């Protein structure tokens, strides 16, 4: 049965079906088999650490962050789920294994038609697609509008990592690697408007702040893994906890600064080889197709400058969340995972804090603003997976609850807040004009 | 007064005291302030990553052997709690938290009179000495006895580090280092022992089988990270796991290869600035004599050959129990780190798995041995501890139980089985004899 085989295949885990689909590459493009062995463990081992460092962000910096929402008492009365409340609602719709055999057939007929260059091989983050497709489900009533919105879904992050290409290769060290999933790609075109806005104005184009700058008049008490402390002691300070727990705290703050970029080194030092062989024998053939791998927007954690931003804004969303006009929800499950919003914001200001603190504001507000807007369609989804018990407490998220893709789509199809639609049509379809212009001269530069 | 301090230093951590006293030490050796912190965080993020490893080693190699083991449920009645298990209960002990200062008393004592060079920091794995204390207590009796024997631990112990400390350095990179802790330690002499007979064996003392040997022979399928995998396939399928959990955990298994040397190396890179300021500071005051820092014996699993004989033993370990004269104690808790038992064998042997699998099975057999005398004991730590029911199921452990320091202890100052006694100490006392000889004729080729 269908539902066996994918349900096998994703239960798997990148663990184990990731290497398999790298070794079977490898062994038809005519290298030594135990040189194909070799880069799928280690493809799959970077995922087991990834597993494991993320594992630690949400279950010591997790919940010291929860611990600030609550200790900053406001009004916000429902309370973000995250992703890790999102995806197990997500992937109990109808249309959640369906969508992964239609979201290849996008990409597979784009291939086709050089529509792109990401040949997408994670397979588990289309839950992202499936909400679109889940929600546009709940609120309009057509099985087929549900699929409508898993294939737009997928043609657009297809292109998000298409039009990414060169941040991911030049800025996050990836090459031959496209980062077309979650949140840190369906909010990089926000940030795109935002420099591009910047770039314009005098004096404030001339404003930097980069990490550097602070090991440059520091010395060791500047460098990446002096700020995890800090950071981390504030962020248990500001949590209440004792002196005990906010030096514990703040070390593992600190140890994510150094480990998170280690267990994302085993999986570029395994794609190598093979990109460079692929590359010697496919550039004969189609004719300088660069293709692109499109893996976990987990590998972009792997910024000492994103990990800063992460740690940064686990205050300033709890503090965005009230300051931002009609925001009905609270930080909460995507605190610990927050660097992964304002990921490609920190690729494409180029390490600018200071561009990166003003993006992040735009980004967290809409999000936390749209997810407001999406409440009663998440709930629907808690509903219909047995989720919220005899409560009935409404249920927000901010990971694919406050995505413009998800939202953009609902509020076209229904028409509820048109003065909605056009605000925020306007601000992401700039956006993602300006997105698309930026990858034309990079292609025109590196090519002549 | 001394028993909340105890914890507070004891509960604030191997990741926040140890820092502490490197920190203050830094200061102390005049090093740059700045520079005397970074030292301090990297120990830390060295001993977050360390939990992070050793933790996927005990819930995923360790539920593996876990099932393997219970194949002979009916055999082998009396299940080895392992160290997770016997730490918990030595803590328990009233001479437990008075320990720690009389450890670091002798430790004192000894570094004044010139009797060792170990200035032990790991107030840790002080537990090691409690359980050979506390069981000469519930055996003897005596509260003095009691303390003697942690005492004789201590010394012991001390000692072992200085006699190992080449080992420390030549094979495992840890200069200025010493492992004087850990079930390895205790049990290197006994390595030292089956070295010397096999290397009078003519033959027999020209076989090698060791790991770059294992690489040339077979390519990339020699490699440490592909060696764990393959093991990872068996150690799944023994355990009578499905063909997926069988790759899931080979993948995982192999990322212990990987991961576990990338976690020790910020402690390693910490402690490297200030062990070269404090030889150019104390050179000349202290003689030019070269003290050796005391750590866990879990930096001694960074070592790729030791992760494969922690995986190669798990079966074996459990084979050995079954022909074992007199064996009663099921190998168990010790499994999912089995590297633990074998770790300085790997470095006397120069890594050969010849000579290592016949130490290993040779201090198993030993261990197990041990245990299956040492139950009654472990079975009153347990009721003292308050880890017991009424159903008379009894406690045992490898690790301490099985050690012969406890046991020729309690039989020196008991002397039930005195045949046991001459046993055990005969083969130990020529063990511990060729090991002092090692360090003399080291020692002695450093001079020339
Ligand atoms: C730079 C290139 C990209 C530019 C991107 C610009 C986005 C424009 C806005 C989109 C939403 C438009 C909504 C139009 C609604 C039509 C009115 C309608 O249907 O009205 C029904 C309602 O009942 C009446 O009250
Ligand atoms: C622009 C690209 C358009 C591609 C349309 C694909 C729609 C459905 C695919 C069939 C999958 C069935 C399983
Ligand atoms: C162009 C062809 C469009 C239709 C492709 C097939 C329907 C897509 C998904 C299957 C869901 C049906 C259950
Ligand atoms: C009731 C069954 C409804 C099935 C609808 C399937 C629609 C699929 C693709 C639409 C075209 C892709 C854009
Ligand atoms: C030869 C080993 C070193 C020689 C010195 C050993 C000192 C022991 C310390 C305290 C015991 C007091 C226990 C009080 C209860
Ligand atoms: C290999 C090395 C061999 C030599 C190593 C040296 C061993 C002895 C040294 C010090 C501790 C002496 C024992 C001290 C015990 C004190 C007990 C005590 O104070 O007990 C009083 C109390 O009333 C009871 O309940």
């Amino acid at each position: 049965m269908f539902t066996e085989i994918m349900r096998y295949v994703l239960d798997l885990g990148p663990t184990v079906m990731l290497p398999i689909v790298v070794i079977l590459f490898s062994l038809l493009l005519k290298m030594k088999p135990g040189d194909a062995f070799k880069s799928g463990i280690h493809i799959g081992i970077g995922f087991v650490g990834i597993g494991l460092v993320i594992g630690l962000m949400l279950d010591s910096i997790g919940p010291a962050a929860k611990a600030m929402a609550e200790a900053f008492d406001i009004n916000l009365k429902v309370v973000d789920i995250g992703w890790p409340g999102s995806s197990p609602m997500t992937w109990a719709s109808q249309i959640a294994l369906i969508a992964i055999p239609i979201a290849i057939v996008v990409n597979l007929v784009m291939l086709m038609t050089r529509m792109t260059r990401v040949v997408n091989v994670d397979i588990w983050n289309i839950w992202h697609m499936t909400f679109t497709g889940a929600l546009v489900h709940i609120a309009t009533g057509s099985y087929a509008l549900a699929i409508v919105g898993v294939v737009v879904h997928a043609a657009f992050v297809y292109k998000l990592g298409d039009w990414f290409a060169k941040d991911t290769r030049d800025f996050f060290g990836l090459d031959g690697i496209a980062i077309p999933h979650g949140t840190s790609a369906y909010l990089g075109p926000i940030a795109v408007l935002v420099d591009t806005v910047i770039e314009k104005i005098p004096g404030l184009n001339r404003i930097h702040f980069s990490a550097d700058d602070v090991q440059k008049r520091f010395g060791a008490f500047g460098e990446p893994v002096t700020i995890g402390f800090v950071m981390g002691l504030v962020i248990g300070l500001l949590a209440g906890y004792e002196i005990k727990a906010v030096l514990q705290l703040a070390v593992k703050t600190a140890a994510v600064m150094l480990l998170m970029p280690r267990v994302i080194k085993p999986i570029m030092d395994g794609l190598t080889p093979i990109a460079k062989q692929a590359r010697s024998r496919l550039q004969a053939k189609f004719g300088g197709q660069d293709f692109l791998i499109g893996l976990d927007p987990a590998l972009l954690l792997g910024h000492t400058s994103v990990v800063s931003a992460s740690l940064i804004f686990i205050p300033l969303t709890i503090l965005i969340a009230v300051v931002t006009p009609g925001n009905q929800v609270l930080p909460f499950g995507d605190l610990a995972t927050i660097g992964f919003f304002v990921a490609m914001a920190v690729a494409v200001h180029q390490g600018n804090l200071f561009r990166t603190l003003i993006s992040g504001v735009i980004i967290m507000s809409i999000t936390l603003w749209i997810a407001t807007q999406t409440i009663g369609l998440h709930t629907q989804l808690a509903a219909n997976a047995g989720s919220l018990t005899g409560d009935g407490s409404l249920v927000a998220s901010m990971d694919q609850g406050g995505s413009p893709i998800t939202y953009l789509l609902v509020q076209a199809l229904t028409l509820e807040n048109v003065i909605g639609l056009v605000a925020i049509g306007a601000l992401y379809g700039i956006g993602i004009f300006l997105t698309w212009r930026r990858a034309k001269r990079f292609a025109a530069q590196a090519e002549s």
